[PDB]
């Protein structure tokens, strides 16, 4: 008797591991990092996209959708 | 002579430990954390999904539904 | 010559220490706290369910139903 | 020559210090306070049942039934 | 010798668990919630249809028509 | 003996899943979001139309008209 | 038996993909961005008109008017 | 059946490519840059008017008024 | 044998699609919107006359006078 | 057989495009904007009289008095 | 048949281009600017009276009283 | 028919070129500059009273009271 | 054959342009404005007596007593 | 034939230019300003009594009692 | 014929130049200044009691009670 | 006829020159200064208690309680 | 021939300057002010009893009983 | 001939200087201040009980019961 | 003739010097201070429980319950 | 007659010296210190867990639960 069971499918494909939103977030990270590195010359901005990637992976395994 | 005993079943499966609402809350946490980390570069946002998980567990054992 | 003595039983089992209404109130507290913590990142919301629990206990001993 | 002297007994046991109505009023106070605290997070609602209790005591000593 | 026994049938099918009025009430809830969420951006409006559903169920079991 | 059975058809096509009112609500959401994003520059307004869409779907399956 | 079918045409041409309101919103974005960049010298304001454009496109395909 | 078609002309000549407001914005940029360069001696302020100019051009071609 | 058939003509020209009352209502809307926008500076008042117009159209087609 | 046709003339000259009320509204806008700019130093108040002007024009063409 | 034509004269001399209210507004601007410059040492306050002057001029030509 | 013409005299002598308020503002500038120079040893504070003086002069000629 | 012609004189001097009632209304406005300005510090109260004056003038010319 | 001419004298001396009420209003202004300045340290409160004084003067000349 | 002339005496001695309320206000200023200086180490708080004193003097001469 | 004359005594001994509150303020100053000097090694913190002392003296002579 | 002259004495001592009712009103004012100040921390409540006192005095001199 | 003289005694001992109500008000002040100081860390809450005490004293001397 | 004398006992033991509420307030202070010190590293939070303790003592001696 | 005596036990074991919350606070301190030391290389972060420990001890002895 679960009254919100009908939506998982949609959610899983719009906000999920294989979805467009996630790729847009990672693309934004790349561009922000490049623009900041040009202005400050600080190496901490060259790792940005890596730490996010691993993070997202570890996250989606805890939800189990 | 308990007059609201008939509903527990439904409640327990719609708002419970094994329910879709809880997974949607945790998914929202992941996405909010990623978007905030991209804009501020602050590490406090990388722990978000963990502290929530433990919290929910400790909560559902106190209700005992 | 008490004219409302016949109802205590029912009341005590519908609005009492061992009743479904109380568990629904505590469950609502858990869910509200999680949703608020996700949006504000403020630790005051992680204690909610504890303070309510003790409160209810201290209350039901003063009524003595 | 008091023409309403016959009823005190009944009144004293239905609307009195040791009566069911008073316990139902205090129980309602507990429940209202918990539900309001969950929605507002304001501490003024955690004192409700105390101030009522003392109040009722001081009242019943002035009537002297 | 029950003088209003003839009507239950009609009532049970016009104002009952399986009736059109109940579905119209739940539909109104959905639409009101969507319109309010668009104007305020407050999440309390996304739960509306669930709490009503459970409520109606628990109600119709107490009447026993 | 259901006395309001004659109207479902009309209702289902005027206030339903495939109806004009729903599309006008979603269009209003798009426009409100764009105007607010221009003035505040806050990303929470870029998700508006998605969360509403899923919501409506999950709603219309619970009514079953 | 749809009772509001007569208006779509008008709506689609006044609040639509090819309408004047949308162009006025995008023009406002350009001007706000220029005035803010002059006062703060922050590059985040140089992307404004792009993100809005894509957004509107993705929106109008979900409504399907 | 476009109900706001009558205004484009006026808008296009008051808030447009060939309008006085745009020239006042660029003039303000020149003056702000000179005053800031005098106080800080930083070369980033000598490019201000160029980047704005190109920006406005690219903007007005996307609106197509 | 319709006993009120003689009046439609008059009604249709005094309270109708092409009548003076409707234009006075729309004129009042324009003036109220301008006066409110001057005092609050809120954009919701700039759409008033549009939503009314479409509304009236959709209405007069349902009456069919 | 239009029973309110006699008044348009008067209305059109008292509440119209060429009327004193409209000029008083625009004058009030100028003065309010100046007084607010003096106290806050915010540029949004320097555009007030323009947006109103265009608005009124677009309005009076939809009424067609 | 203009019913408010009798007042323009008075208005034009009390709230107009050559009126005392306007001079009091500009005087207030001068004094506010001096007091703020003394406390912050920020040059943006030295232009205040100029931008207001031009503004008022451009305004009074659009009203045409 | 100017309805606020009676006050200029008073205003001109209380908030004017030859008034006490202006001298108090300039005196405050002197004292603030001395106290700041003692703590920072920065020469920009030794010009304060000059730039204000010229400013006030140029201001009072634009008001023409 | 006008049956109420005898009273105009009296009316015109008791409720008229040159009458005591009007001066008492304007005096009340002055006092209310001062008391409100002292408590709120809002400038809208400093214009009160002006707008009323013009209003009364424009009114008495429309009656023509 | 003015029927309320007998009272002006009294009014003019109780609610007038030379009356006690006006002095009490100005005294209240002084005290409110001092108490607010002590708590906020904002200079806008040091001008209060001046602006009121001029205001009252300009008011009493328009009434002409 | 002044109807509130009887109270000046009392007022003048309770809310006046030589009254206890004024001394309590100045004492509060001293204490607030000391406590704030201890926490911030900012010299603007060492002048507080002086500026208030002069202010009160200049005020009481304008009321003339 | 001074209506608040009865309290001076109490005030003068609780908030006065010879009172405990003043000594607690000076003690707090000593402790804050020592803790700050330990962390920054800046000599400006070694004068704190002196400047406060003189200040309080000069203050209490202006109140004259 | 005054037909109600016999009662003044009684009235003057029950509702008068030296009567118990007046003291009860002033006592109520004190208590209300204290309770409100405790809950809001707003200084306007500390003046209550003073303004009432003067008021009553000025009132009883106008009646002359 | 004072008709309410019989009650002063009772009033004076229930609502008076030496009464329980006053002590309960002061106790409430202490507790409210402590709870607020814990949450905000603002020193204004540490003076609460003092200012009330003096206030009550000054009040009871004006009533003279 | 004190009508609320019967309650002091209860009050004195529930809201008093030796009561559980006071210990819960001090415990809350300890926990809040520790959590804040962990996040900010500011020493002002290490004194919290001391200043409250003394405060409560000084308070309970002024009430004298 | 202590009305909240029933809860101490629970409180003492959930918020106490031997409780899980305290250990979680100290664990958080360790982790925050390590992460900060890695990024800044400042030795002040290596003492964190010690100062907290002593603090908590000294606190729990003052409450005496
Ligand atoms: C729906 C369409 C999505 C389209 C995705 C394309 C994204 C392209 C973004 C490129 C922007 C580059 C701008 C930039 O680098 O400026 C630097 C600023 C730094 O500002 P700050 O650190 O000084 O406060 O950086 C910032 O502060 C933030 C600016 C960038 C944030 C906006 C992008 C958010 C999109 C996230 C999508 C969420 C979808 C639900
Ligand atoms: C029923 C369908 C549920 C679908 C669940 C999908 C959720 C996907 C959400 C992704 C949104 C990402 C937006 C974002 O990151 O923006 C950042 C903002 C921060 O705003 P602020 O901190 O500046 O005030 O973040 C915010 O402030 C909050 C924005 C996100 C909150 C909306 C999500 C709430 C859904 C909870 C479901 C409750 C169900 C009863
Ligand atoms: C009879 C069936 C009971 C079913 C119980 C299931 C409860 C599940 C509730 C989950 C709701 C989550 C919504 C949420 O978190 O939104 C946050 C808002 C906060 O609003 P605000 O602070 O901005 O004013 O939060 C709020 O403001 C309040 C929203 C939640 C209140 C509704 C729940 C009340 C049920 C209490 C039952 C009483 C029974 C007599
Ligand atoms: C004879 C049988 C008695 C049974 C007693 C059981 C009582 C259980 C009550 C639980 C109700 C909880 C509902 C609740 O908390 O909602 C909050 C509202 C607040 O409304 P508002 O503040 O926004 O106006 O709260 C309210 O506004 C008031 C709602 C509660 C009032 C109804 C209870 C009155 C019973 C009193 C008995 C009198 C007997 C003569
Ligand atoms: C017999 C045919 C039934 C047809 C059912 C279709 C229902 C469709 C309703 C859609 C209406 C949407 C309007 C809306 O969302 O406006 C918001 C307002 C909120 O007003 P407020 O909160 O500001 O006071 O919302 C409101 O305040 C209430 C407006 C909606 C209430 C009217 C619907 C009641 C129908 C119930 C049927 C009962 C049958 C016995
Ligand atoms: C029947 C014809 C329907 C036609 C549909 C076209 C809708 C087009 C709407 C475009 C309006 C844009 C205005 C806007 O963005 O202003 C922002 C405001 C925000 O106000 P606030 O947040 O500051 O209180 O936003 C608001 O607060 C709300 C303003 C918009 C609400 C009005 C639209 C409601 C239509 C819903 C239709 C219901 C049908 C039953
Ligand atoms: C119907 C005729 C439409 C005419 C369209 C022409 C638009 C031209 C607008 C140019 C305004 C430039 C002003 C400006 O840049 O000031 C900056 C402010 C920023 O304020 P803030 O960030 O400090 O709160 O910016 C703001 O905060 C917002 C100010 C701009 C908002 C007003 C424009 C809204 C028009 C939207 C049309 C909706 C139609 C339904
Ligand atoms: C309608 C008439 C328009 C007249 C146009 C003439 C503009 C002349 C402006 C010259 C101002 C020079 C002042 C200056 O350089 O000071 C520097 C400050 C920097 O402040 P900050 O960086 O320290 O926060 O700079 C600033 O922070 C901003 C100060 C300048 C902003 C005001 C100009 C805005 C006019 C835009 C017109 C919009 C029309 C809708
Ligand atoms: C026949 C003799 C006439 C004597 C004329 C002398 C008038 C002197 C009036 C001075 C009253 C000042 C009181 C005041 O300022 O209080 C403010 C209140 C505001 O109340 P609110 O806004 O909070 O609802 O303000 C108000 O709300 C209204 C209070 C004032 C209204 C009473 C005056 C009406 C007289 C009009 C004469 C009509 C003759 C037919
Ligand atoms: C008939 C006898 C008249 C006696 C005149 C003596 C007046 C002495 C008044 C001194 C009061 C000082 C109180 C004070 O400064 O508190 C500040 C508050 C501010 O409140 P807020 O801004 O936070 O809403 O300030 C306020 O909000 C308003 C409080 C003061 C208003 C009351 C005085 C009104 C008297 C006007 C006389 C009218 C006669 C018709
Ligand atoms: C009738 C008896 C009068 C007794 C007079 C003795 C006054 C002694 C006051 C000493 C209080 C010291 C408290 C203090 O310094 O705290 C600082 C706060 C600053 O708060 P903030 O700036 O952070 O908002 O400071 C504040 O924000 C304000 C706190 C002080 C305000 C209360 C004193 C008002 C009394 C005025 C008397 C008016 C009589 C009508
Ligand atoms: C009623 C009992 C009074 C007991 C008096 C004993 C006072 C002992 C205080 C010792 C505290 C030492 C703490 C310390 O030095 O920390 C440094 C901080 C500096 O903070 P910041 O500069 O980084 O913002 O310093 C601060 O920022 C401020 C912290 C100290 C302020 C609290 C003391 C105020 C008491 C004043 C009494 C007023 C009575 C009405
Ligand atoms: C004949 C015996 C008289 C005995 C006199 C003793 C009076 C003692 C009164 C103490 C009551 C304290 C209660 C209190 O402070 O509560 C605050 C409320 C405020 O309510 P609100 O502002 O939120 O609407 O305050 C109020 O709203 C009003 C509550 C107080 C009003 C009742 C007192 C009226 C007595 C007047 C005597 C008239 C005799 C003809
Ligand atoms: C007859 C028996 C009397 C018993 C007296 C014992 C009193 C004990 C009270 C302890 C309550 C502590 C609660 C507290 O501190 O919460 C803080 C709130 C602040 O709320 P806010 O500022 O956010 O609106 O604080 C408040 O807003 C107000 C809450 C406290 C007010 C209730 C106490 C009133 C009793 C007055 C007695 C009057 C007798 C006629
Ligand atoms: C009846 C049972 C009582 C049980 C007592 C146990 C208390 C344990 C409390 C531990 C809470 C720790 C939470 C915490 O430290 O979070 C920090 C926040 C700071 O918030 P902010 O400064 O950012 O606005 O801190 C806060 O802002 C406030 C959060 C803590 C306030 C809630 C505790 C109040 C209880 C008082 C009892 C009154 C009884 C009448
Ligand atoms: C109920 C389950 C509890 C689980 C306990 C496990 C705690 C593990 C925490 C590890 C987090 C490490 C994150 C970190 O080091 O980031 C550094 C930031 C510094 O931020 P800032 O200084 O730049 O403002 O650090 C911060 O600013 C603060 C981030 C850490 C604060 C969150 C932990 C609070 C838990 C307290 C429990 C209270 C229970 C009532």
């Amino acid at each position: 008797q679960d009254l919100m069971a009908s939506g998982n499918t949609t959610v899983k494909a719009t906000f999920g591991k294989d979805s467009s939103v996630v790729k847009w977030v990672v693309l934004a990270e790349v561009l922000v990092g490049a623009v900041m590195y040009m202005m400050t010359k600080n190496v901490k901005f060259l790792a940005g996209f890596a730490i996010i990637s691993v993070f997202i992976a570890v996250g989606m395994a805890v939800v189990g959708l």
